């Protein structure tokens, strides 16, 4: 049970952090309030650590309806699905390091794959739609895995037992304004089980 902490997805932002029954910042207030227009509870943001299925992801699943939610089973669509202005984080290209906390299911034993895709680069991000797949590179620019619970076997995957984390370094590909990463914590074949995080960065406008 997981999601990317840093830099911060849909679910650190809403549901680690900010709560729909009792929030201390305005910044999920629309991705709260648009959920609860479309039928969506309150409680399942309570659920933010739960965005999973069974199976390989969506480098070989190409059928789901939606982007972040994976069609997953704890809801479909997911809280992280709902078209809004969600909090956005600065970010650069280049390489980085993103962190899943694991801490709510700490499955570092037969962890397997950290998959990674960003927003093609004309993505013209619209806070009143759905992310499609056609937003997506078809490819993921950061695929890193692991003999399964073996962090040794990777120099870009790393287990922090301390805070039940792990650490992923990636090549971000070159980018302006705002695009999402759609991530994937995999663990191997004897469950498939499989966890889903997005993240809304802001590369801005900056060139040599
Ligand atoms: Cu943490
Ligand atoms: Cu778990
Ligand atoms: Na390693």
């Amino acid at each position: 049970h997981g999601y990317i902490e840093s830099p911060p997805s849909r679910q650190q932002h809403c549901g680690a952090e900010q709560k729909p029954d009792n929030p201390s910042s305005a910044k999920c207030d629309e991705a709260f309030a648009n959920y609860r227009a479309a039928g969506g509870q309150n409680s399942h943001w309570y659920n933010f650590m739960s965005v999973v299925a069974h199976h390989e992801g969506r480098k070989v699943v190409k059928g789901t309806e939606h982007v972040c939610g994976f069609d997953g089973e704890t809801w479909n669509p997911a809280p992280y699905d709902t078209p809004a202005n969600w909090p956005v984080t600065s970010f650069n290209s280049g390489q980085q390091t993103f962190v899943w906390d694991i801490s709510y299911g700490p499955h570092f034993s037969d962890t397997e794959e950290l998959v990674f895709y960003i927003t093609k680069p004309g993505f013209s991000f619209d806070p009143t739609r759905e992310l499609t797949w056609a937003d997506f590179e078809d490819q993921p620019f950061c695929d890193e895995s692991i003999v399964p619970g073996d962090f040794s076997t990777n120099s870009a995957v790393e287990a922090d037992m301390a805070n039940s984390h792990i650490n992923v370094t990636c090549n971000v590909p070159s980018r302006s304004g705002r695009h999402v990463i759609f991530a994937e914590w995999g663990r191997n074949e004897h469950t498939y089980e499989r966890f889903f995080s997005c993240v809304d960065v802001d590369f801005g406008w900056s060139h040599p």
